[PDB]
């Protein structure tokens, strides 16, 4: 037992060194090269594991059922079950066996090639052939492709067929102007270290019709990932990139030859989209004749993924933002289907997944408006649109009488002198303000006063019935919405500011569309849904049906009344309930004050669609309502 336990320790240290890829450390614990001892030297054992385990991308060698006994005077037999991960999947239930040598004061392993794979002997070889899986597609609610694998036209040049001096400069100028390329790029591309005179130097993926090809330019058809909506859905869909050696070390079941999702749904659904590699891992004898098949299965192409997105609504929602900073979310509020998740400004995913320069990529990262942000999944203060929620809560708990008229004088207001210089501000100096008037004119002072009357306890009781703190079941990285930093406001100012939607509230556009769905479901909250096949999930009695039937008619007046803040939408001539909003942010970079513009709108007749749009850090005289008519027409026509 004293020496048997030393043998158990040596075997366990051997598997550990193999598991960690430190093959030299494992080889240094083997007996001398001899018959009945080790079959190879330490360097040859190191090279044997490094070549074989490296070829199969072996990872996570784990053992079990270890048994160590005694065979001779200084010979101890050992055996164990083992499993490992390879580029063809998990190799399970392996029967390893060997002997130990306890000559001096230390115990070594009589290494044999059967400690690489169980049934290897002498100079057996290992073979691995693989077949790449084709990546599945991402499609919209009607089968339109959002992310697909298609054939791309690759424009490139051969430096030998380009010219010598003068005619070479002319062809480069002709190719640069015929395909919209800079002249310095074509010369820099053909002058890279890897280029040889006869090589095909790829320049640009051209889409559509191909112009005339000058001397040296050729078009080659190559397969690659393609995004038909382009930047219009770049943040949601994401992009794929080349797989690196570090990716394979983390997951050997990837294809070192293929693509991996780097962001968006391409990354969230990388496993389902990439499929599984086919092929065979086999042992052969000294000559290439096959002995034992360790792992074998055919290739399984990636499965498709069908979204709730409407490809036309997604493109319209993105285009309406005009490249400004903002986001738009469209839903069918009775089921939660996410028709559109637009974020602006955006990046070119086709350029990212093909060839993008360090300069163009840097321009994306240093852009102050940050096109890489998924703004539909970023927490914002909801803005004064949030009056609807505060009103609904105030109606439910009897604090708010819809017909009671507050008297408000001026554009500023504070509870008392303890607020110091701070005052709640409104835009319209309306003296007599009831609930309907406050919603039509977007009166923040009314909301702030009603919130203070209601009090924190009653206000939080109404807010807690929503989805604050909840993790939505969506394949989009996102933080749960919050009412404030802590469980208490500990401030009348913070309570009042929250009343019209801008204290420490953080609610992303998707979570806003979730909350605001109560007005299209008689007080039932319907959780948003992105995968088409998923089941509708709702939350009942979030606000009272009485509050809905009081507020929605007022929200119609926000559009229909001549002084409603969304009155420009009455030009559509469609049934609309809407609510605009604003939010002031501290900025610090300009320390002048940034203002966000919000729009909420849905069909109050059939509840067929709902929209939440926002402009982040709006330019002067710009608004979300000014940009919404086109999307509202489309949704009203196609979602009743």
């Amino acid at each position: 037992t004293q020496a048997v336990e030393a043998g158990e320790k040596t075997v366990e240290q051997f598997v550990q060194a193999l598991n960690k890829g430190d093959y030299n450390k494992a080889a240094e614990m083997t007996s001398k090269k001899a018959a009945n001892k080790s079959a190879l030297s330490e360097k040859e054992i190191l090279d044997k594991y490094q070549n074989i385990y490296g070829a199969a991308d072996v990872k996570g060698l784990q053992i079990s059922n270890l048994k160590v006994d005694k065979k001779d005077d200084s010979t101890y037999s050992f055996s164990y079950k083992a499993k490992m991960n390879t580029s063809l999947g998990e190799l399970k239930d392996l029967s390893y066996k060997g002997t130990l040598d306890r000559n001096d004061g230390q115990t070594t392993i009589n290494w044999q090639p059967n400690l690489v794979f169980p049934e290897m002997e002498g100079n057996d070889k290992v073979s691995l052939t693989t077949q790449e899986a084709a990546r599945g597609n991402i499609i919209d609610r009607n089968g339109e492709p959002l992310a697909t694998t298609g054939k791309l036209k690759q424009l490139g040049v051969v430096p030998s067929k380009l010219g010598d001096g003068g005619e070479k400069t002319a062809n480069i100028k002709a190719i640069a102007s015929s395909f919209d390329l800079t002249e310095d790029a074509i010369n820099q591309a053909i002058s890279q270290s890897w280029v040889q005179p006869d090589y095909f130097v790829p320049l640009k993926i051209i889409d559509g019709a191909t112009p005339e090809l000058p001397a040296g330019a050729t078009i080659q058809e190559v397969d690659g990932r393609y995004y038909p909506l382009g930047e219009a859905a770049a943040q949601l869909i994401g992009y794929v990139g080349d797989i690196t050696a570090e990716d394979i070390d983390k997951n050997p079941e990837l294809s070192s030859n293929g693509k991996i999702g780097r962001s968006g749904l391409e990354m969230a659904f990388d496993k389902d989209l990439r499929g599984t590699t086919g092929g065979k891992l086999s042992i052969t004898d000294a000559d290439g004749v096959e002995k034992k098949v360790l792992i074998e299965h055919e290739v399984q192409n990636g499965k498709d993924i069908k979204l709730t997105i409407d490809a036309k609504a997604q493109k319209t929602a993105f285009d309406s933002l005009g490249g400004k900073a903002g986001s738009t979310v469209a839903t069918t509020p009775k089921t939660g289907d996410l028709l559109a998740l637009a974020s602006s400004p955006s990046y070119d995913p086709n350029k990212m997944t093909n060839g993008i320069s360090q300069e163009d990529y840097k321009a994306y990262e240093e852009n102050p408006e940050q096109p890489f942000i998924s703004r539909f999944a970023t927490g914002y203060a909801p803005g004064s649109t949030f009056k609807m929620i505060t009103a609904a809560i105030g109606l439910d708990n009897g604090t708010i009488d819809p017909n009671e008229v507050l008297t408000i004088n001026g554009l500023k207001w504070q509870k008392d002198s303890s607020w110091g210089s701070y005052q709640v501000t409104r835009v319209s100096d309306v003296s007599q303000v009831d609930l309907k008037t406050a919603l039509i004119y977007s009166d923040n002072i009314y909301a702030a006063q009603e919130t203070l009357k209601m009090g924190e306890k009653k206000f939080r009781t109404g807010l807690d019935k929503f989805i604050f703190g909840e993790d939505l079941d969506l394949p989009i990285s996102m933080n749960p919405a919050q009412i404030s930093n802590e469980d208490s406001f500990n401030s009348d100012i913070l309570l009042a500011d929250t009343g019209y939607g801008q204290g420490e509230l953080l609610i992303n556009p998707i979570q806003q569309a979730a909350m605001y769905s109560v007005f299209a479901n008689n007080g039932t909250l319907v959780y948003p849904k992105l995968i088409a096949d998923k089941e509708t999930k709702d939350k009942k009695n979030v606000i009272g049906e009485t509050a809905v039937q009081t507020i929605v008619p007022d929200l119609r007046e926000v559009v229909q009344d001549v002084n409603g803040t969304a009155h420009s939408l009455s030009a559509l001539g469609i049934p609309l309930a809407a609510k605009t909003g604003t939010a002031e942010i501290k900025e610090k970079q300009d320390v002048k004050g940034k203002e966000n513009s919000f729009l909420f709108a849905f069909n109050p007749d059939n509840q067929g669609y709902m929209m939440v749009s926002m402009l982040e850090n709006k330019e002067d005289d710009d608004s979300a309502t000014k940009r919404a008519s086109e999307l509202l027409q489309y949704l009203n026509q196609n979602y009743q």
